[PDB]
């Protein structure tokens, strides 16, 4: 079995994985809707109760059965709990990222096309006034992704916006194809450094930036100042809760598959928490003085309630890229932008689309060659559903990463901590590892841990419980559990012979 050749690889590589575009333009867009810098009072609450305890529980899972050559979940909840309906609940976690991977890596294309588009100087050149700004790059962005003009459903994305999309999809494989150490530890290596040091030189220029409607100043201000009064909101809380799962990336058994090629009796602990701490840190810094600053700087801080709420993706796909345009030598600024986008999901898609390719390489038995090069064509067919449906990406993410995740990572919970046993899990964390869990954290993950993420899901199951295209979506990611189940059946029945 292959392994993380050194710590700090194994930790950029996590930390690869944690640090998308969810920490330059999601997060951001949460924090101003939800308190401003109250809302890191229930964000930081959430990050000990429930990411923390998680992320570590993940890592253990991982480590455990990656020393009995089993990466992924149908295999490692059967090892958990020795049961037929384990390997059905384990199907989930090889079934989130490839769905996730269906659009994912698309969008990700975006990036890297836009950032193409950017430096060639091929983006559109206005004109003022603020619609007559954004609407030459409203419909640059609806022309690429061929957002549909008519009544039909029916997207028709440009032919460079597909032959990105077959590069990116190369990009993917070209690191993966190379394996844990050579390939994504690799790159991990020269990945985080570089978005680093965009991250950076964009928060200095995005400082610098003074237009006759305000400055960033204006943007970290209306950004941070704390509105107590939305604490009494649940709703914040729930949204704090969420955020911490979409940032720290739980629940989509991409930890556990990345947990299970670090060593036996290798800390887990500390290299776990401090790949965690690099994404918050990614998101606080660096993350919310780019985006919300230089929109704030650019409308005034009058729009800054308009801009974060016209969506985080308008933001750094519509907003960001109008501003870009009228700063000097802002072609280029794009290009950075988008260049950071680019890194930033490339690190993360290689990731989870290795969950495909542990499966197939642990329980059916494939080379890494073919593992990759059938995840590949997986994830490129499942993907035209996006590229040509509309809204094929919103019904797949909603399923997915709505409470795909959050329900995975509950079941993660009891099967771990409460059908393993609790003893025996705590164990499995702490051993090996160069910090112990502090003794408080085992009341945490057996009660307070679940308790957030069951009353996360009621109140998911509620308030969030369409077009008839939808079903076809429906259709098609059923589908996609079916095939799983199948090949989770075909590699229990080639065990049995040998
Ligand atoms: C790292 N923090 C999580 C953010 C990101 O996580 C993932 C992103 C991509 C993948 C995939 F590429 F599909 F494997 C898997 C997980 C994500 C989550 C929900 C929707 C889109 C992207
Ligand atoms: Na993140
Ligand atoms: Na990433």
């Amino acid at each position: 079995r292959e392994h993380w050749a050194t710590r700090l690889g194994l930790i950029l590589a996590m930390a690869g994985y944690a640090v998308d575009l969810g920490n330059f333009l999601r997060f951001p867009v949460q924090a101003a809707e939800n308190g401003g810098g109250a809302f890191m009072i229930p964000y930081i609450i959430a990050f000990l109760l429930v990411g923390i305890p998680l992320m570590w529980i993940e890592w253990a899972m991982g480590r455990y059965g990656g020393a009995q050559g089993h990466g992924t979940t149908p295999a490692i909840f059967y090892l958990l709990w020795r049961n037929r309906f384990a390997k059905i609940l384990g199907v989930f976690g090889l079934w989130i990222p490839l769905v996730v991977a269906s659009y994912y890596v698309y969008i990700e294309s975006w990036t890297l096309g836009f950032a193409i588009k950017f430096l060639v100087g091929l983006v559109p050149e206005p004109p003022t006034d603020p619609d007559s700004i954004l609407r030459p790059f409203k419909e640059f962005l609806y022309s690429y992704i061929g957002v549909p003009k008519g009544d039909e459903p029916i997207l028709k994305p440009s032919l460079f916006a597909y032959i990105v999309f077959l590069i990116t999809m190369f990009i993917n494989v070209s690191i993966l194809i190379r394996g844990i150490s050579k390939g994504i530890e690799r790159f991990a290596k020269i990945a985080m450094p570089t978005l680093f040091i965009l991250a950076v030189f964009l928060v200095i220029r995005v400082f610098l930036l003074e237009t006759p409607n305000g400055t960033a100043a204006d943007g970290l201000n209306f950004l941070w100042t704390p509105d107590f009064e939305k604490l009494k909101d649940p709703g914040v809380w729930i949204a704090a809760v969420g955020q911490i799962f979409f940032s720290l990336g739980l629940g989509f058994g991409v930890l556990i598959t990345f947990a299970s090629y670090v060593r036996k009796d290798q800390d887990i602990v500390l290299s776990g928490l401090t790949a965690a701490t690099l994404n918050e840190k990614a998101s606080v810094i660096l993350g919310g003085s780019i985006s919300i600053p230089a929109a704030v700087a650019f409308f005034g801080v009058a729009n800054a309630v308009a801009i974060a709420k016209a969506g985080a993706f308008n933001l750094g796909f519509i907003t960001l890229p109008a501003i870009f345009s009228q700063t000097a030598g802002g072609t280029f600024l794009g290009f950075l932008w988008f260049f950071l986008l680019f890194f930033a999901g490339l690190t993360s898609s290689i990731a989870g689309m290795q969950g495909m390719i542990a499966f197939l390489e642990d329980e059916l038995k494939l080379s890494r060659k073919h593992a990759v090069l059938w995840t590949a064509a997986i994830v490129f067919f499942s993907a035209h559903l996006v590229m040509f449906l509309n809204k094929s990406l919103d019904e797949m993410d909603f399923w997915a990463t709505g409470i795909g995740v959050v329900f995975f990572g509950l079941t993660e919970l009891i099967i771990f901590f409460w059908i393993f046993g609790a003893d025996k899990a705590w164990e499995e964390i702490n051993r090996g590892g160069i910090i112990k869990v502090p003794r408080i954290y085992y009341y945490v993950m057996r009660y307070i841990t679940p308790a957030f993420l069951a009353v996360l899901l009621v109140v998911w199951a509620r308030e969030y419980i369409t077009h008839w295209t939808v079903w076809i979506t429906r259709f098609y990611i059923i589908g996609l559990f079916l095939f799983l189940t199948f090949l989770v059946f075909l590699a229990e029945r080639r065990r049995n012979h040998e």
